């Protein structure tokens, strides 16, 4: 996965191997001081919310193995699964009084190698 977008908010495309510890970190590090920090698994799906108090997991399977760092705001997933591959959206409420949302298309790959297929016209 490499760069491939432009505008006032390029899309993030990360790629890792299945069953490996990943780390979701928004390009731009959290501002001076954020107010709200939540993670979205899908278009209308959440994973964990942080009300400037204590992380809150919304009955998300991830809960248990994953972990949300309120210091940086990164999501660490263990023994990830091919399914994990999805558009991640981290919504945060800026102190000033704004609302931003990033995007990360997680791309999981398989470890097992591949054979040597050759074609002879």
């Amino acid at each position: 996965g490499s760069s491939g977008s432009s505008g006032q908010g390029h899309l993030v495309h990360m790629t890792v191997v299945s069953g490996s510890n990943v780390t979701l970190n928004i390009s731009e590090s959290l501002p001076e001081n954020y107010k709200q920090l939540t993670w979205f698994y899908t278009f209308d799906q959440k994973i964990v919310e942080w009300d400037s108090r204590k992380s809150k997991y919304f009955e998300s399977k991830f809960k248990g193995r994953v972990r949300l760092d309120p210091q940086s705001g990164a999501l660490y997933i263990s023994k990830v699964q091919k399914e994990d591959n999805s558009t991640y959206i981290m919504r945060v409420l800026k102190k000033t009084g704004n609302e931003q949302e990033w995007k990360i298309k997680l791309q999981v790959l398989d470890p097992v190698p591949k054979p040597v297929i050759k074609i002879e016209k």
